[PDB]
């Protein structure tokens, strides 16, 4: 270590979307075929940010301190995709005002498979003013961008 900021960060959305295993592929760029967490550190300036990522297999005590969450869903999933009001409806209830969260459509390697179209998702998102991205945590796909988009914008938020 040095770090100058350590920013903890929250997964939330139903069982089966990809949560743990975007964990492990941005931590430790590692894939698997009660609660847990884990960090990586990145670079701006020369300021170094330890990110600090949480997933559940004490709902106060989960989102207290958190500056960042990713809202995940699957794009072969409806139900999933759906259920996301609700995960940001709990996430509001118990979390700071100022906390920054991002959609994340996971999956997107199941290109055949899909149900949710891209044009949907992003109206939804524009609807509750959070960005956007779809990441395969399989492939590795757009998950350091999903990541980093969010940490930067911790930082701008923070100063
Ligand atoms: N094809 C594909 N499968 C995935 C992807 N991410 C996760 N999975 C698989 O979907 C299942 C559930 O993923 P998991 O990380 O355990 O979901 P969680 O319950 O949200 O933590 C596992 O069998 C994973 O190997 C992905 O991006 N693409």
């Amino acid at each position: 270590d040095y770090y100058d900021y350590l920013f903890k960060i929250v997964l939330i959305g139903d069982s089966g979307v990809g949560k743990s295993n975007l964990l492990s592929r941005f931590t430790r760029d590692e894939f698997n075929l009660g609660v847990e967490f884990a960090t990586k550190s990145i670079q701006l300036n020369n300021k170094i940010i330890k990110a600090q990522i949480w997933d559940t297999a004490i709902t106060s005590a989960y989102y207290r301190g958190a500056v960042g969450a990713l809202l995940v869903y699957d794009i072969t999933k409806k139900n999933s995709f759906e259920n996301i009001e609700k995960w940001l409806k709990e996430l509001r209830d118990n979390a700071d005002s100022n906390i920054v969260i991002l959609l994340v459509g996971n999956k997107s390697d199941l290109k055949h498979l899909r149900v949710i179209n891209d044009n949907d998702a992003t109206q939804y998102a524009k609807k509750e003013k959070l960005a956007f991205i779809e990441t395969s945590a399989l492939e590795a796909t757009n998950v350091e961008l999903a990541f980093h988009q969010l940490l930067n914008e911790i930082y701008n938020v923070r100063q």
